[PDB]
């Protein structure tokens, strides 16, 4: 019962860019937006999420811990105190704990990127929400509907359980 | 007309790790292995691929250009002259050409990775073939069969057309 389409950046035969398709998915949200992302500095996509939250959509954002300050820096430059928006919850996720050969205890990264809307549609792939993925890199995503979406919902709830309030907050 | 299973690292409720599943896909190859990868330094996966090529399997490897010398250094340290293996072709892919803030010319990265075997099975996701994805990071892949595999074959041929002989050769 699963359907999958592919999109590329730079775009191939398809009408819309990956970024235009992200904006469409957020505009079409009725209930819930769930986002897992490694680096998030794109102001246009951020503005779309904030607008969704003002019309009553619940928004849950999970960001890689080591890159969180880039998101916080962007929201501040835009004049937005995001921690005051009650309809948006932002939390951070760490990778595995490991020890370096000088004995220090480090953690790695959450290497995971997907957008899950109304428990009904997913965008999954290698595109991160930053300028370099518009101007510099080659990337691809899947647009997913049907039974497989339930597996992405289960993984989002598992990462949300692991996630923490950001230390800056 | 497409079936998809999810695997995680660290593993969840599945018997094999992602790396064990990669080795199994390569051992089961009968005709062709097509790999797209951003960084490749895992000696164990490299040895499985070489073994497949001695079996008569045709192997095509596409690597991100900026990271290529990490792969070359690993093969040399293992005492392998990968140039000499006629059944393996290794080529590099560049991202988009762009101009930086200061006007310097750079190219971006190929942010893509997937393993395509015998034109009938794909592993697609965020796992790279390096130590950090075993011990430090969280990642996920899909095992894909059915009609969508043709779309990955088409994209591999398009990337192969774009790709170049590595400058380091």
């Amino acid at each position: 019962g699963t359907h999958i389409d592919l999109l590329f950046h730079p775009p191939r035969a398809h009408l819309l860019t990956i970024k235009e398709t992200i904006r469409k998915m957020i505009k079409e949200a009725r209930k819930v937006i769930a986002l897992v992302m490694d680096i998030f500095t794109d102001v246009d996509i951020f503005k779309e999420i904030v607008e969704a939250s003002t019309r009553g959509v619940s928004v849950y954002i999970l960001l890689d811990e080591s890159n969180f300050n880039h998101f916080l820096n962007m929201t501040e430059k835009q004049g937005c105190s995001v921690q005051r928006l009650r309809n948006i919850r932002v939390r951070t996720v760490k990778g595995q704990d490991y020890l370096s050969k000088t004995g220090a205890k480090f953690h790695g990264k959450m290497e995971q990127k997907f957008l899950l809307v109304d428990c009904q549609k997913v965008m999954y792939g290698s595109y991160s929400y930053m300028w370099s993925f518009e101007k510099a890199h080659l990337s691809m995503v899947q647009i997913i509907t049907g039974q497989l979406v339930e597996s992405f919902d289960e993984e989002f709830r598992t990462l949300y359980a692991r996630s923490c309030v950001p230390s800056s907050f």
